[PDB]
């Protein structure tokens, strides 16, 4: 829905879409990119 958990540490495309919207960037939490979208 809002926060989307992936399976990736060095996640530049996940974090650049999350910062282009302007929200919050949570990569390498346990091999996981949580983008707030």
């Amino acid at each position: 829905g809002s926060t989307g958990p992936q399976t990736t540490c060095q996640a530049a495309m996940c974090e650049a879409g999350c910062k282009g919207l302007g929200k919050s960037m949570e990569s390498c939490q346990g091999d996981t990119c949580k983008c707030k979208a």
